[PDB]
């Protein structure tokens, strides 16, 4: 009969509806960073290029810390559908904020919109997708591995468009086409989302009980007001600046791990087999951090280093999904090519963390070798890319496998290595290119290697 590549047909309404978003929350990304540059150069934003950096890293710190709750407020509140839907919505209109004839004074209001939308749309469209599938079904993960390619070939085409339009037309018109490409996928989700979507998911599943509304109030309302008074004594004994309140969500991002760590311990049944995950959240920090620099760090290399005055610059952010895409159907063959090897997953995260820490060490070479006052060939950062998602290709689809034995938290690993990316692209710049690529680089490939050694003692 007929089908989506093999699937049921309302995959391809949630490849579409993903694809789009994706395309909005990606396009706005690549050119971002360089809109905050523009405002700073203008007299607009008072800010250091350093800070513009550090908003990019806790920006997507709070986009991945968001989505860990996301799944809770469908399942429970309002509703898988439901949550897609205003979860879209507000997307659109994060973009269309960023659109107005404003400037700086609207970045705080189009970070809040998307940050709050993409939390309830994206854990929420993977759920949707598993939804086309029984527990029985072999097809589930055909499904999803052709539904994540509808992520990355958004991700791909988003900086080739938007960043095109950037240049032509500015970036008010550059950021309103992100609205259009989220709007696009609302369409199309509503109207496909009606005619091939189970209607038992436009409520919650497992709505709250009548005794359980009152103590999830207390639990928000304590956590609300803990945070509140938290920034009322930092505007009291001085600490007020922007760099205090990216500081203050570093440590809440990362405190959120390491509290859910520390009273996880206390049953030997699995004591030290909780123990185990640790050495292997550690490494997908780390690993998270390098990736999710590309659009920060190697972003501010491709604007200042690399002779691209034939292309726009922000197109470099499109070969990060394009090595995906080419790399995945050689992993999906070997990883069923290879049935007899299969190697451990705690190996597969250590070698994985080495390929992150080779991506910085070859970022050092060409500072080293002609000095960080000219400019460079693309294709140094056309090798890097190559190098640090073929470290995710081994971390990423074994990830969830590992700590099993919840996508929240690799949501979360993604969050906390965000966070401290947020502290340490402020080191980044021309004087200190080639000691923080070279260092952190080579950082990461030990820590690749003390894994290697204890991954005998993990698999236990
Ligand atoms: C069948 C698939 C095999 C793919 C594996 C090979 C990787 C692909 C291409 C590697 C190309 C090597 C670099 C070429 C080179 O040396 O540049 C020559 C060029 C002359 O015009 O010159 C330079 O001007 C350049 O400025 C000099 O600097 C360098 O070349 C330093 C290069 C950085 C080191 C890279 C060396 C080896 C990478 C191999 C990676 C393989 C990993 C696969 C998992
Ligand atoms: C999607 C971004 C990847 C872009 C990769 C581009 C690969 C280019 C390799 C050759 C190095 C740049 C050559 C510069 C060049 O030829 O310019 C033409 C001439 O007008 C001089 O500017
Ligand atoms: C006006 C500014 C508000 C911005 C809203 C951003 C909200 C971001 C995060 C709130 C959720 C934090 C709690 C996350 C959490 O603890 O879940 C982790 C757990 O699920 C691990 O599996
Ligand atoms: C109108 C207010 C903004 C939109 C409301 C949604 C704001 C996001 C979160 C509010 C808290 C809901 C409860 C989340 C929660 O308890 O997470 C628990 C965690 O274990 C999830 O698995
Ligand atoms: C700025 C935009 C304001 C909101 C415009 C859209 C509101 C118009 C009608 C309400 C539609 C709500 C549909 C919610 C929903 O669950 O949709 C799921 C989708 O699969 C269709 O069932
Ligand atoms: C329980 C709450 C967890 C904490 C979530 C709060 C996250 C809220 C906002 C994060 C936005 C990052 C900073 C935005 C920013 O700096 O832009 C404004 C700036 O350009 C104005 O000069
Ligand atoms: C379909 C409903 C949501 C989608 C967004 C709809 C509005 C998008 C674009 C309308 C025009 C965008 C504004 C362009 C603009 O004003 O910037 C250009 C000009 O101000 C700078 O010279
Ligand atoms: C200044 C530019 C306009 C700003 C407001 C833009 C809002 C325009 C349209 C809202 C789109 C709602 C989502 C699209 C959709 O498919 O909804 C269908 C549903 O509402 C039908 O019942
Ligand atoms: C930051 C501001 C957030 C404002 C909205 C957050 C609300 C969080 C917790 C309160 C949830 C109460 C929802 C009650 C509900 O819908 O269920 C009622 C019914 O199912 C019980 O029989
Ligand atoms: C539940 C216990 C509450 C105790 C307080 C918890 C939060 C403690 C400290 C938060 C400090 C926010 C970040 C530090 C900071 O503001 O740095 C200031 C410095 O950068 C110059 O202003
Ligand atoms: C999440 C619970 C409600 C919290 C209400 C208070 C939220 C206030 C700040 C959240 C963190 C964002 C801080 C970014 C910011 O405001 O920078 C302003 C900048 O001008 C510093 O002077
Ligand atoms: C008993 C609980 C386990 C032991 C406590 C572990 C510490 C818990 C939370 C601290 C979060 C790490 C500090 C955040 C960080 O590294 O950045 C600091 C920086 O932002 C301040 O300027
Ligand atoms: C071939 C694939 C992996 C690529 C990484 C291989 C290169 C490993 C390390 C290169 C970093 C060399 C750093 C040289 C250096 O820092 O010198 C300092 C001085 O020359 C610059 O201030
Ligand atoms: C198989 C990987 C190919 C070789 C990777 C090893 C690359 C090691 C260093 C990068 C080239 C070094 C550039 C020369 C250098 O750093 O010296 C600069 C300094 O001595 C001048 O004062
Ligand atoms: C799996 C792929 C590993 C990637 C290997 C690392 C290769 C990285 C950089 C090679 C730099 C060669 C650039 C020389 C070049 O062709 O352009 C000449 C330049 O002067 C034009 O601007
Ligand atoms: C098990 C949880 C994983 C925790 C991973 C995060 C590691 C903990 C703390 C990292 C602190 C990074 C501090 C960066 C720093 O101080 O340098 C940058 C600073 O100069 C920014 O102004
Ligand atoms: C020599 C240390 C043990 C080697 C472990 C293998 C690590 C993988 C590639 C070698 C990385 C060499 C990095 C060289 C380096 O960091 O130099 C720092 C430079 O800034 C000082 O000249
Ligand atoms: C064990 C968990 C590792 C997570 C944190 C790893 C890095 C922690 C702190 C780094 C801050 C110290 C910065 C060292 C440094 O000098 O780098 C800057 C240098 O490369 C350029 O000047
Ligand atoms: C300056 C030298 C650079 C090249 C050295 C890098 C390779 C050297 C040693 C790597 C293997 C060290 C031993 C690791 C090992 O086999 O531990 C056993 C482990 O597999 C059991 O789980």
């Amino acid at each position: 009969g007929k089908t989506f590549f093999g699937q049921p047909l309302g995959l391809s309404t949630l490849f579409m509806t993903e694809m789009w978003e994706r395309f909005s929350y990606y396009g706005m990304r690549a050119i971002l960073l360089y809109y905050m540059w523009f405002l700073i150069s203008t007299g607009d934003l008072h800010i250091t290029r350093a800070t513009a950096a550090s908003i990019m890293a806790i920006y997507a710190s709070m986009v991945y810390l968001s989505g860990t709750i996301g799944g809770f407020v469908a399942d429970r509140i309002i509703g898988a559908r439901p949550a897609v839907f205003w979860g879209g919505v507000l997307i659109m209109l994060g973009h269309i904020v960023l659109a107005l004839p404003f400037g700086a004074s609207a970045l705080f209001g189009s970070i809040i919109l998307i940050i709050i939308g993409t939390g309830f749309l994206k854990p929420n469209v993977s759920t949707l997708v598993g939804t086309l599938y029984d527990e029985h079904d072999r097809r589930r993960d055909a499904g999803f591995s052709i539904f994540v390619f509808g992520i990355n070939l958004g991700a791909f085409i988003a900086p080739l468009i938007v960043g095109a339009a950037q240049e032509a037309a500015g970036y008010h018109v550059a950021f309103s086409l992100a609205a259009i490409g989220m709007f696009i996928g609302l369409l199309v989700y509503y109207f496909g989302g009606k005619k091939t979507l189970d209607p038992h998911y436009l409520r919650p599943t497992d709505p709250l009980a009548p005794e359980e509304v009152k103590p999830l109030l207390v639990k928000v309302s304590l956590a609300v007001a803990g945070f509140i008074a938290i920034i009322v004594v930092m505007n009291l004994v001085g600490w007020n600046s922007l760099p205090a309140y990216i500081n203050l969500l570093t440590i809440v991002a990362i405190a959120i791990p390491v509290f859910y760590f520390a009273w996880m311990i206390s049953t030997s049944t699995e004591h030290l087999r909780v123990v185990s995950y640790i050495p292997l959240f550690i490494a997908a920090v780390l690993f998270w951090a390098i990736e999710e620099q590309g659009s920060v760090v190697l972003a501010t290399f491709a604007a200042e280093r690399v002779d691209s005055s034939w292309f726009p610059v922000s197109w470099f952010q499109s070969l990060n999904p394009l090595f995906i895409m080419l790399y995945t159907p050689f992993f999906a063959w070997l990883w069923t090519a290879w049935k007899k090897n299969q190697p451990s997953s705690p190996t597969k995260f250590a070698v994985g963390l080495m390929f992150a820490g080779l991506s910085f060490l070859l970022m050092a070479i060409p500072g080293a070798l002609y000095g960080t006052s000219g400019k460079v060939s693309p294709l140094w950062l056309v090798g890097s890319w190559a190098l640090v998602i073929l470290g995710e290709m081994l971390i990423s689809p074994v990830g969830l496998s590992v700590t099993t034995k919840m996508m929240s938290m690799w949501f979360l690993s993604s969050s906390v290595g965000s966070a401290l990316n947020a502290q340490l692209v402020t080191l980044y710049n021309a004087k200190s290119e080639v000691a923080y690529f070279s260092y952190f680089g080579l950082g990461s490939v030990v820590l690749g290697i003390v894994l290697v050694f204890l991954s005998k003692r993990i698999q236990g």
